[PDB]
């Protein structure tokens, strides 16, 4: 699931066993492409709500402007192509928890219906007027500073408080080194099973290689780098490219 | 009802005078402060006690409902309009109505808004038909009105007709013999859900939290004591921007 | 009618002499200075006396409906317009019409004013009738329409027509005179409204409100009056600046 | 009418020749400054004395009604349009029609009125049915129309036509011998619509008008007269302008 | 056209040749300056003489009628086109058309022209007939059309083919000797629909209307003249205006 | 026309080879400079000389038509197609197509044009339906089209596809040889027209022809030569340019 | 393939590695440099063999078309769509897709391709069913994606999808072995296509070809090549850029 070392990474993931327990809104902060996504399903699974649903959505990747339709889910002709009804993402996580990934990308009258949704503990479906009672635990992300952005005028700043009773911030790769290797080690193992290959093992020396690099891509480059090195092929041996 | 306060009390007291008569009351101060309890305060020691309390937040409409949301509609008023629907104003007959952030209605609103107060009688949207009324209004903002006035953003005749009685309510780092009463009152509101309150916090941590200026003010204040119970249960030592 | 500065009792002279007559009346002056006491005792003086007394007031109509609520309008003549409905030179047929803060009126609007006063006659919108109007009209400005002419903002025909006869209405703060028969007079009412005896104004109180300059005028003037009832009923100290 | 400076009857005994013609007349000098008489007293001077004298605002037509006023139109040749009527053209058939503030038309316009002048005929609006014309034409314009012309503002071609026989009216304080009897006219034309016409009586109130240089000319007078008579009614002196 | 000054005599004489043949002739020079009527003594003395001569002024068409008068459109072809109409080079079949103005064309009607001109067809607006032609085309322009051209106004193959031709018609002011012989033709031809023809015109108002340089030409003159008609009958002092 | 240039006559040379061929030729040279003569050339040398020559101006048709009358449309396919109508490449199946001008195309016109050359079928507007086509492509610019591509103004693509065999044709001022062949064939070809073939302009004439720049080249002769033809017959220094 | 030159032969055996896993190749280089063979290469020389080959190229589809290509489309999904229609994806089921210069996509449609990446499925323009997808992906771009990327019109998740294994395609002067081999097919190929003629080839016109730095490579290379055919039948020298 989550596997780490740093005894930095290692509080971290104690925090989160504390928030877990209770039903807080939690705020993710790091940047993007550094594992997030395996925090979020952790405080789920650590939570009284582990059984119930898990639901995720990246509103950073949401295509054709469909993220509001996405959350609050609509009535038919709500607005044109809406040719059906369709309930939306915060209904699917009834009784469960819902990943808000990359949140900081709403607009401003999307945060104002998110506001209501949080205060309220219901929603309401575009082009309908009846409100659905919700029992749903929030979970977000940003890889953005959200108080600097809420100086700027871009978020709202009682949405902010409301997103940030218990902010924890996933470090970069390179000020937690000690969690490079399982980690990579956890890419190739996912890589390989899902492949139906046997999962190699990484030589000291492309271990070495792998931890005095700076990772500016962060996760979502070791995992490149290293699905690279599997292809240059099996058992890892300096067949790790970073700018060669 | 909660304070402690010299500066406080004193408004409370100015409270009670206006409440016993129907003039309109205006709330200045920051935002998240706490001013919707000094207005729910007003309603209740004024003779309309027993009537509905009806409060909005005209910063906090989304999709440009306000008005609608103000003076009622009815059906085909506007695009979507697809039932009629009473506004606020005849909610509250008989009441209170609180018109949270007013410095956000836009001119047209405003010059609406007058009328109302003018003539005690509203019209919904799509309709000739005046509603006789009988409210007494109430009003917050954040920024200051006169200035607002003066930079063409705000009425003049709407400003004084909402300015016999202004109120202001200081920031929290002003009315720092607040802060210990309103943290134990957060505190055992929050835990109102199968929470044993934990007492007053350890006496390190009021005066943690007395020599901290509170930007945030109210608002701020409540994600620290939520986050200090998460933390844990009679707290210490919690967190503030300056962790360190 | 509550005045006693020599400034305003000469005004109120001259507008006793324009009562009398049929002239267009021009009200200069700042807003809330209350020169609406001036239209409706001008009205009273004048021969229309027992005819409808019609205000508007052109800068606080919602919605874009100034032209339509002046000139009435034809069901269907614009967006909205589900019924026929006189304006409010029909509703003052006989009587006079008070056209308050006429500075705002676009250009357009303000054609379409000039031909009503020179033809005396007035069309709704989406109507090609005409309606013969026998209409006395008064009308205020808190501008100097003269430099608003200038600006290009204004009508110079329609100007010099409303004009015949300007009276310009002091700030508070030039007829000091009349500071405290109004905030006795504005007690009065605002006790009358409720039933319950009248306060008195310490001496101090007085003095405090003749020394201040009143930059809101009148509506100033009353938010204070208002204020200090509910500070409480006997003026003492009841006030416009903590600071 | 009604004129007495040299300066003045010089232009009238040049008017009775242009009048005695079928010339397009071009009447320059500022707005509010009397040309509507001279263009009438044209016409009473002319052949056509007997037909239809027709007049038209160039500067005041609400709407942008303009074109449509002056051409006519048939139902439905612009929204709003429910009905056919009439243009200005056709209503002075053998007469004379008077154009005042040309300079205000858009450049399209004036490429129809250069038809229209050419062919002597006229179309309505949404028709193509040419009605011939048998019309005297007279213009205004407040405005040099050579410089507008070379503005880019105004035809070169409409220009030349219209500017045969241009006589400039003079404003009021370049011919003040006309400032007395103009006052006088203006009092009893007043008071004829129910009082008795008082005399301006000596100067005091004579001069007094004659040596202010009168920016606004006779809209001015009339405004400054009216005044007068408001402060009141048989006597003079109370000549406002500055104070 | 009346004439002397030998200059205008030898634009005369050109116009002859031209005349005897099919060629497009443009005429130069100011609006205003005669050109009108040099062109219709082209066609007069051309074979085509007995045929229809058609005039347009491409700068005098109201709204933006010019594309449709030129060649005429089918019902419906534009909003307001109710019925069928004809353009003016039909009308002009078998005999000569004007094109007075013609650099007021825009860059698409241009390329139409040509195209006319180059098939010797034409069609209608609004419907794919091509309709044969037999035409002779005389334009004018006020303007230099190779720098027109050079500015990219006006299309280069156009300004080929119409200026096979062209022919200068000089200002008034240079060609003095035009004047009285023009002068008088004014005041012959406008006594000529009245009574009888007053001349006589003292020499020293010959003198006079000689030695103004015209900055208006003869339209202008056609001012002056008729003004002076008007003054009284045999001219003696006419105005320019009440001196300079 | 005959063509008599040493230059000339070599590419002449050159388009006899890739006119054995089915490869792209662009013509490159200015505009009005005798292009037509080299492309129809290329053609009647061709194996597919006996097929249809179809040529298109790009820089001369209205309405923005261009797309429409190459690609051919169904009925409805845009707001005035009331009608099937088939594209030049139709037209020209087993012949050859001249793009005349092609450095006007916009650039999604390039890019249909560029599937066109490489799937060798074709679409009709509001079609879906291909045709296959059997078509030999010349084209013409007065651009340097590398130039143009850099500008990023046509596709790099479309470039090279065009790009296999350049020829440029020289300005007449370049192909000074040329002058007086060419004068003698415009002279002829106007004249098929019942006037009579007027001799081959007198020596002084073809030195003076020979001596100026052609900065309008063939379209410029072509108008001096018809020119002097008006300034009847048999030319001498009946041959304008400036004077 | 079709080359000589060390540098391009240590690319074809790196081509050869990848080939045989389901990874998502970039190949990066100019365009007009030879990336078609490469791709088709690589699917030749992969477990899909048999299966089909789709190409698209993202700079050349016009009217606003891409979209609608790749995708596919309901009847009524936009206007003009007037019948359905299966996109690219669908063609290559159980094969592989090129989406060659694919920088040159939107970046809405960026965020659609990422989804089709990530969740291994496809949907029509205008329906809601998903396709689901088993299809090899190639890629394309002649700009340095990277920085695209840095310039903030390429989204940074999905550059990183496409670029687990880039290959760089150097432009001609850079691999000058190849020139020669390449000039010679070029002459193979069109004359197989006429009246199956006979080539030839002359010493002093591969030096001239040899020398040349080529900014246009390939594709300026075969325009010459033709062009020389032209302007023969045999032999050269006659080799053009002045």
């Amino acid at each position: 699931h989550m596997v780490v070392a740093d005894t930095k990474s290692l509080k971290l993931l104690a925090l989160a066993d504390k928030v877990a327990k209770t039903d807080a809104n939690v705020m993710i902060l790091g940047p993007s492409g550094s594992g997030k996504e395996v925090m979020s399903r952790y405080i789920h699974n650590a939570s009284p709500r582990k059984e119930g649903p898990f639901i995720a959505i990246n509103c950073a990747a949401i295509p054709d402007n469909m993220l509001e339709a996405t959350l609050f889910g609509y009535e038919k002709g709500a607005f044109t192509g809406a040719v059906q009804a369709c309930p939306g993402k915060f209904e699917q996580a009834q009784g469960g928890t819902i990943l808000l990934d990359e949140i900081s990308e709403m607009d401003l009258n999307l945060q104002a219906k998110l506001l209501r949704v949080l205060q309220e503990r219901e929603v309401e479906r575009l082009g309908s007027r009846k409100s659905i009672k919700l029992d749903v635990r929030v979970l977000a992300t940003s890889n953005r500073d959200l108080k600097q952005y809420v100086q700027a005028g871009h978020f709202r700043e009682d949405l902010y408080y409301r997103l940030n009773v218990f902010p924890l911030t996933w470090p970069a790769l390179c000020e937690r080194k000690d969690d490079i290797e399982p980690l990579a080690n956890h890419l190739i193992e996912r890589h390989c099973k899902k492949l139906g290959l046997p999962v190699p093992s990484i030589a000291p020396n492309a271990i070495t290689k792998l931890l005095n690099y700076p990772w500016p891509g962060n996760v979502r480059e070791l995992d490149n780098v290293v699905q690279r090195a599997l292809i240059l092929s099996e058992n890892g041996h300096i067949q790790s490219e970073h700018i060669l």
